[PDB]
């Protein structure tokens, strides 16, 4: 389950928007206007069982610009349901 760099196309932008949507609901970072996900976007595969390839889900690490501030968002994504959870939302963070 190593981290892999993915693109910052619409799918990744939609992940950043999910993160900002979730940050907004949590109310710990004020009101944020999603702008964009910038590189690098990283994805890790979570396996159901060590030694087996069945995928349990993914974790993403995103650098998201919201309200002109840079945040680092970590998002989990269940493989079967594609249900996402904002695990961590930190910042403003250093440019990557």
């Amino acid at each position: 389950g190593e981290w892999e760099e993915i693109d910052i196309g619409p799918f990744t932008q939609n992940l950043g928007k999910f993160a900002v949507d979730e940050a907004n609901k949590r109310g710990q970072y004020g009101r944020l206007t999603f702008n964009k996900v910038i590189r690098p976007c990283m994805k890790k595969t979570i396996y159901e069982n060590e030694g087996f390839r069945e995928i349990k889900g993914y974790e993403y690490q995103l650098y998201v610009i919201a309200s002109d501030k840079l945040f680092r968002a970590d998002i989990s994504e269940d493989y079967k349901t594609r249900r996402r959870k904002l695990l961590r939302f930190d910042g403003p963070v250093p440019p990557p």
